[PDB]
């Protein structure tokens, strides 16, 4: 009958677009959504599940991020009615997620295949697993090309932090390309480069991550890695419905990201 | 003790930033928030108020938009416990809102004071009161300068729609400036202009609306109208607390917007 959803009302890209996929897939299978937004607290996560079990909910999707320690918090051990996690901790937990490492490899290998060696990284905030996995993908793509990691500076997902980080990198312009760990930070990188009089991609190539709707309209249109958030929520409903009507715990589904090539990359200049 | 909030989990700018102001003001006065997100339906709005009256909520803020007909829907007439509306219908309803007309006047008068006559408008979607009020501000600013309305094309708040509209305007380039009714549409306008080989502001001036965090990082940094959404939510709590502890229904508060002048405007070329 009904499906519960717990989420966070944040301005970061992803959650609201996942919810569109949940709305679209649940309505197609005859289900309605029971939305209960929470904060970033484990106690509010648990008692949202209790208050959504109060109404006749046949299954609940968790979009609020937890950890790689969901089981060791009396969150998965206590939750035996059908729950799917939109986070990365599968020791037996049915999850669905985007392959962040693979996405960062796509972005970095795109630049390596163009001839770039000095690919700097504007990495995401340390307390996000997605950020840490994207740095690992960038580092290992470079290592497998025989190259040491160039400069890294950490932002916080905002355009402001991408601008500030790029300005610091430009004190030592030892790079021909910048991989920015999301599209918003990439926007700030582009402003720092343009302020310096540097052309994109003629002087410096730039790649982002997310494929937010605005990224095709940056100057220049941004090559980026698409997270298909709507498909993430649709596969969250599809995975949950096997456990509503009764089936085995499925393998943790991993959505491969896609590189969207636009106008912000080129071979390095001579 | 507790304060309830109803809202919508949409990707449009505003709601999540209002919620930051509600969280900050309620925590300062010792209150906690009870969040219940809904869809864009009057029946879900009413029964969210019923299910939030279930928990010991001392007052509830409504961030989900309603209409200019909130009273004639058994929504204000039925709601006698303390409710504040973040919408525009004050026949006796305590509301708080941003002055959309005044903001559009600021944007258009900025361009008129620079010498522009042919100020085209990329207007917002018709079913948003904010969009209709911004068009009225643009039209009346022009009228009070003695000028007829130039070309108008309607978008849908997306950068894509601003790009498509600007491309259509460029089939008849009878404008020296474009007022885009939000910052995202302005981003698409900038791409359409740059694709045409037109310089901003040397060939065409552009003004947006919202002051989203990204707007300072557009190419060029965008002159825009700031909606102080955090102050909107803080004044929503402050207005609600006069009616929790007992006071008269206050006047409908109107927040004046502020023009943020950056690098996207200049006098028209000769």
């Amino acid at each position: 009958h009904t499906i519960g959803v717990v989420t966070t009302g944040l301005s970061f890209y992803g959650p609201s677009q996942i919810l569109v996929g949940i709305e679209r897939a649940a309505r197609e299978h005859g289900y309605s959504l029971l939305l209960a937004t929470v904060h970033e607290d484990p106690d509010e996560v648990e008692e949202a599940i209790n208050t959504l079990r109060e109404r006749r909910v046949d299954g609940i999707i968790i979009v609020a991020p937890h950890n790689s320690e969901e089981e060791a918090q009396l969150a998965q051990e206590a939750g035996v009615p059908p729950v799917v996690f939109l986070s990365a901790q599968p020791p037996g937990v049915p999850t669905v997620s985007v392959d962040q490492y693979a996405g960062a490899r796509l972005a970095t290998e795109h630049l390596l295949d163009l001839g770039h060696r000095r690919i700097a990284l504007i990495t995401g905030p340390q307390d996000w697993l997605e950020a840490r996995e994207r740095l690992q993908g960038w580092r290992e793509a470079l290592a497998e090309a025989g190259l040491p990691p160039p400069a890294v500076l950490q932002g916080d997902w905002s355009a402001a932090s991408g601008y500030e980080a790029a300005r610091q990198l430009l004190e030592q312009p030892d790079f021909t390309a910048i991989f920015a760990a999301n599209d918003q930070m990439a926007l700030g990188v582009l402003r720092a480069l343009h302020e310096r009089g540097l052309r994109v991609p003629d002087d410096v190539s730039v790649v982002g991550f997310d494929d937010i709707p605005e990224s095709a309209y940056f100057h220049p249109p941004l090559t980026t890695v698409r997270q298909d958030f709507e498909e993430l929520g649709r596969q969250a409903v599809e995975q949950l419905l096997e456990m509503i009507e009764g089936e085995e715990p499925p393998p943790p589904a991993v959505l491969p990201p896609e590189l969207i090539v636009r106008e912000s990359t080129a071979p390095p200049e001579n």
